[PDB]
């Protein structure tokens, strides 16, 4: 059905030089963001240290986060990208449309 609320789904990486209250910090905040623009957020997932495929600005590691989100404004997409790709603190960004059946939980 034709539906203007829709599903996204964010992972992004955080360099791996913040501190473990620095990071958490900042997945508070691109919450905080996301739920600014109008976007309610349905699920979270914090995956830790990972290696990268390949390095980014000379990192090897990096923290992700994942985040799932729904909203009404089409363009909280492109903002949340555009704020995570200004932020120097975040290596790599990754934003999903996803079905509502792909909403998880827990
Ligand atoms: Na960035």
């Amino acid at each position: 059905h034709y539906k203007t609320l829709r599903y996204y789904e964010t992972v992004f990486a955080v360099k791996p030089t913040l501190s473990e209250e620095e990071m958490k910090k900042k997945f508070e905040q691109v919450k905080e963001f996301i739920k600014q623009k109008g976007g309610e957020i349905l699920y979270e997932e914090d995956w830790g240290m990972r290696q990268l495929a390949y390095p980014i600005q000379k990192f090897n590691n990096a923290r992700y986060f994942l985040v799932q989100f729904k909203t009404e404004n089409p363009q909280l997409p492109n903002e949340l990208d555009f704020q995570l790709k200004i932020d120097e603190d975040v290596i790599r960004w990754l934003n999903i449309q996803i079905k509502e059946s792909e909403v998880k939980k827990n």
